[PDB]
């Protein structure tokens, strides 16, 4: 398995605009378009990214057009991670599988969002899986999206893809 499939599952692939876990106008594979409650707004940032990467876009989108955005979003993640000091070191000390569990997190709540987990990051640098996997268990992250949190924690705690079999 790999980070792309991991998120594909954890995000799903919807070609028409949908609402985030928080109800933000998102599309494709977890690609947020706008936090604004405006429907036309989404389609604006949408059409923006689509006929860019004389047609339009009314909620709908085409696969691989969604995978183009997904591919960047993910890279932009690894970029966010390396540009942040709290995250670059952790990310660098982790194995193939665990690097993906962090990429996932930054993907879901952004660079600085996953940079806030200061303690769980320490535990992770010291390769204290179980201890770090229990620490992450306490946070709005886990509280708000436990199913997602359970899979990523598991991945951190075991270093395997068991939660995604």
């Amino acid at each position: 398995m790999n980070i792309f499939e991991m998120l594909r599952i954890d995000e799903g692939l919807r070609l028409k605009i949908y609402k985030d876990t928080e109800g933000y106008y998102t599309i494709g594979i977890g690609h947020l378009l706008t936090k604004s409650p405006s429907i036309n707004a989404a389609k604006s940032e949408l059409d923006k990214a689509i006929n860019a990467a004389g047609a339009n876009t009314n909620g709908v989108i085409t696969k691989d057009e969604a995978e183009k955005l997904f591919n960047q979003d993910v890279d932009a993640a690894v970029r966010g991670i390396l540009r942040n000091a709290k995250l670059k070191p952790v990310y660098d000390s982790l194995d193939a599988v665990r690097r993906a569990a962090l990429i996932n997190m930054v993907f879901q709540m952004g660079e600085t969002g996953v940079a806030g987990f200061t303690n769980s990051l320490r535990m992770l640098q010291q390769k204290r899986w179980d201890e770090a996997a229990v620490n992450l268990a306490k946070s709005r992250w886990y509280n708000q999206t436990p199913n997602r949190a359970k899979r990523v924690i598991t991945t951190f705690r075991t270093g395997t893809w068991d939660a995604y079999k």
